[PDB]
């Protein structure tokens, strides 16, 4: 033989068959920023998939998280980054401004939803520094000429509310303060917690949270509710 | 001198530290699985501000995401851990089996939000196998019983609109597909496409991708649009 391993076969480099992988995708073939972000999970999945199968393995046949994240859209709030979680922790709501609107139809569902059937202990409202949202009520006179001042005309109206000298992070912290109070009186969760004062369900509760964008810190309000005081 | 050091201070120990950051939390006090998400935090944010204060500065003075992932609250679909990218890439939606509903309001708004202030330029609506708004359409008579099966009603009709043979993915990929056409048609989208045709915006496009939990990887269903065909 010429050699030891004369005819010994190496792998394909993970570039050519993360390429070829994506092949399939017309818009990859398109645009460099969406060909990024699909080689950006192939790598990812490659190493999941050769370093942690029993997890991934896991995930494929079902959830149990025991937190209900709702959150605010921003992209620079992302829950499972920031609280160092995995996959199959947190179920999340993500909106503008992290509203729980009472009239919002299908944020009542996710909820009853997330309490009823995915089996949620802990419902976190999650608000943070520089969102853009607050910042744009912040200035906003009382109704609304835009979708948007339409949608935020709840946190309008809040900060007509808060006492001179509010600034902006009093603003956010006063609208995460306002959505759990609608969460907590929501059907969902006035109903949950009837069912655990009669010991029919378990306790359910409702918190509300601050990400502070200059330290990368979730700060509690200290807000938390329960079926008992 | 006692030695060469005799003097020398050492650092808390971080879990010390941790546990004197975290004193502010009731709730930290009184549940485990707070104090371990909370505590996943402090890390976190130890070590990133300790390796990357640039960019946590960075993030502190805005967001210009390129991205708007319309995706389900499915715990297990993360949008950042699997497409292994950073705060600041993505602009989020999370709701139940990834709808965008063209009559909620709040949809329509993050929509007009992303597009015309945030200045996103993809908007990717990202469905996942295993969806359990999917899998109970799946079997549902068409209509509304529970908060969930009246706000699945789209998903349900769709269903019962697939061939003979179809099965639970089969759905889920529709459901992608149905979703895209919606933020197609959306006024936002419509809007900026004619302007995008005048030379008066950048061009947007709209994409349907689906996570598949038992691989790890996003496939690209292949049903992108943007303001030319
Ligand atoms: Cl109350
Ligand atoms: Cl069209
Ligand atoms: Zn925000
Ligand atoms: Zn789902």
């Amino acid at each position: 033989p010429l050699g030891s391993m004369p005819f010994h076969a190496e792998p394909l480099k993970p570039s050519d068959e993360i390429d070829m992988d994506l092949g399939h995708s017309v818009a990859a073939q398109k645009f460099k920023e969406i060909r990024e972000v699909l080689e950006g999970n192939r790598y990812w999945a490659r190493k999941v998939t050769s370093e942690e199968p029993e997890f991934m393995a896991e995930q494929v046949k079902g959830q149990a998280p025991n937190f209900l994240w709702i959150g605010c859209a921003d992209s620079r709030v992302p829950e499972v980054t920031i609280m160092a979680r995995k996959p199959g922790d947190v179920f999340v709501q993500r909106n503008v401004a992290n509203q729980f609107k009472p009239e919002d139809d299908s944020s009542q569902a996710l909820l009853n939803y997330a309490i009823m059937n995915v089996g949620v202990t802990h419902v976190m409202v999650v608000g943070h520094t520089g969102c853009g949202g607050c910042i744009a009520a912040f200035d906003q006179p009382l109704p609304g000429g835009t979708p948007l001042v339409r949608y935020l005309e709840p946190i309008i109206r809040l900060k007509h509310s808060l006492p001179e000298g509010s600034d902006v992070n009093d603003l956010i912290k006063e609208n995460v303060k306002m959505a759990v109070k609608n969460v907590v009186n929501s059907p969902t969760i006035q109903g949950a917690w009837e069912q655990a004062r009669k010991g029919e369900f378990r306790e359910v509760f409702v918190h509300g949270w601050l990400y502070d964008l200059s330290t990368g810190n979730i700060v509690d309000l200290n807000v938390t509710q329960g079926p008992h005081p």
